[PDB]
DNA sequence: CGTACTA
DNA sequence: TATACG
């Protein structure tokens, strides 16, 4: 078994469908499709995206309606699906998502955007923290894991295109990037970054310039792995050709059983 | 005294103030104002707006953010100050204000729209039976009411330019209109019709058409009094030359 | 069409 | 620059 996950924050998932989102679908092989940022109720999607030929659907919206919203399309069924930490602050905004695949459990997470105020930056720190108690509590018990999504952070500075200018910036916070330190720190891989030491490797560009078009950008979007698991990973890259949303999809092959 | 009312769906309140609410405010002069569809929180706006020389100001913003919501600005202050009818689901869109002024509680509200979903226009006419049971029992026990805002809804085929276009469309069904036959009936006056018996005389308009412009429009914001209070409403017009919002302000003169 | 929220 | 509800 050599499997396949695509994880993409879609920026609405109304949206990329319009522009083609299930041809481009169809075009790939992926085993399992995590979306972050989808911006709907299962109920507002069209019928061709509730159902996909082959695919076991799964949506996590938020309470509140069009925000936040994440889903997953899997060929293999999994064991089980948690929608939430078991923090109700933390569980209602739709960023959760995780599977059990036996083999391995899988976190689909959009993690909180701090830029808007201090009072939700203090939101995503705390976000953060009920993350690693999960995820450790998890890899405690011996289980594999697989974390993908958009941490909304730029980890160092070869991880975004201008980092002097942005050090004040929500997203390059020298807290922020202090806690995927530490969360490395913890028994956890950058599975990108086992392949790849170049620079200009980004995930999201900003609308607001036509940013994308010079390869200014910020790689916000990650696949985690704990060390223990790190043998198995054979692919970890950016499909940054696949368009119709401010990120990029990034993708991670295993080789399984 | 004769005191002078406005009220009004500003559709932001934010965004009225930057095409010169203010200015137009002071120029107005008016002793209360009622404001409809703030769609803010008190901390989001402008300190400018927050306080004004000379009133008082109170903001009933819909827990929702930037959605919904009242304000009212008073040069006489009140004796007291309701912001639901006691229905969780009703007193949370911020729509409700009753502000009592002794001789009169002024009720602003802003009655929900029915156009979006069936789901939401039985909220709007179980909004509207919540209303009246509040007028009635306030009434009822001796006080005089005034009642201002947007009901969302044109009584009469006058009341509208395209009545029998519409007659499907939320803001114009049956169910609707019956409701303001029966509030009419319960003992309370459309002050506006009470000198104005033409056609025209509009208070909202299309943005989508750029209907504004030709006059095609309806009649969706009222000043109601109870009856026995009736012989002390001096004038009932439309301010419909005030710009800044899809709807224009109306405006009430007591004694 | 236009106001607002959030990214 | 790019979902909601009037
Ligand atoms: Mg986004
Ligand atoms: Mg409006």
């Amino acid at each position: 078994a050599v499997l396949k996950i695509i994880s993409w924050n879609v920026n609405g998932l109304r949206a990329v469908h319009r522009k083609g989102f299930l041809k481009w679908f169809m075009e790939e092989k992926p085993d399992i499709l995590c979306l972050q940022e989808i911006k709907a109720a299962p109920e507002q999607l069209p019928r061709k995206l509730r159902h996909v030929e082959g695919y076991r659907s799964f949506f996590t919206p938020a309470e509140r309606k069009g925000y936040s919203g994440v889903a997953m399309y899997t060929k293999v069924p999994p064991s089980s699906l948690r929608e939430g930490f078991g923090v109700e602050r933390f569980d209602t905004e739709g960023r959760i998502q995780i599977a059990d695949f036996d083999d391995f459990l899988l976190y689909n997470i959009y993690f909180p955007n701090g830029k808007m105020s201090e009072e939700r930056l203090k939101y995503k720190l705390e976000f953060y923290d009920a993350f690693l108690e999960d995820v450790n509590r998890e890899r405690d018990s011996g289980r594999n894991v697989i974390i993908c999504g958009d941490f909304n952070t730029a980890h160092r500075e070869i991880d975004l295109a201008r980092p002097k200018e942005n050090s004040n910036v929500s997203g390059f916070l020298p807290v922020e990037r202090a806690w995927i330190d530490k969360f490395i720190e913890n028994g956890y891989v950058d599975t990108f970054r086992m392949f790849n030491s170049d620079p200009g490797q980004y995930t999201w560009w900003s609308y607001r310039t036509r940013a994308r078009e010079r390869n200014v950008g910020w790689r916000l979007d990650y696949f985690f792995v704990n060390e223990e698991f790190k043998g198995k990973v054979k692919r970890s890259w950016i499909l940054s050709d696949v368009m119709g949303s401010d990120h990029c999809p990034i993708g991670l092959e295993i080789e399984l059983l």
